[PDB]
């Protein structure tokens, strides 16, 4: 199992409310794509990094390497895209094998 | 339980060598520190984002918002810092209660 990280900052004007239903409508991608295993996010708290200002996290878990780029060419994950790219400011995205 | 999230980036001039002696020594931290649920780290792979740099995700759980400052005053997480202060360019620090 892999796992997708999202860090992201939403734009000034997008409301709570915007964001709630953004994360509710991301997570239940899982159920509409099998390769999506699971998902969750978080608002972070701390605010170490004021300049940067990345606010929320989204960790999702594929299955594989491989199957990423099922999730990547979905029509779903396209549409998400497609619905709510001017919610975001900017974003970094992570991909990686978990070690310990 | 909570979740902390370290991403960073190293200096050039750290040994991959290096690397994994610093993430083997910060994962063993479970095993010294109550408060400190679990640990695992990652190598992203995509590289998308090349400008900022960042290329390691921590991912550490704790039991609650309110224990995070047991592992904050710790003398293992305190020296784990002045170990390896010197290996890391720059890092983003993020705590949030995970939400689907």
């Amino acid at each position: 199992a892999v796992k997708h990280l999202i860090v992201l900052k939403f734009k000034d004007e997008i409301t709570e409310a915007q964001k709630e239903e953004f994360f509710k409508t991301y997570v239940n991608l899982v159920n509409i794509i099998p390769a999506m295993k699971d998902v969750y996010w978080g608002k972070d708290v701390t605010q170490k990094n004021k300049e940067e200002g990345y606010t929320h996290i989204v960790e999702v878990t594929f299955e594989s390497v491989e199957t990423i780029q099922d999730y990547i060419i979905h029509p779903a994950s396209v549409g998400f895209g497609d619905v709510y790219r001017s919610f975001w400011e900017k974003l970094l995205i992570f991909d990686y094998t978990p070690r310990k």
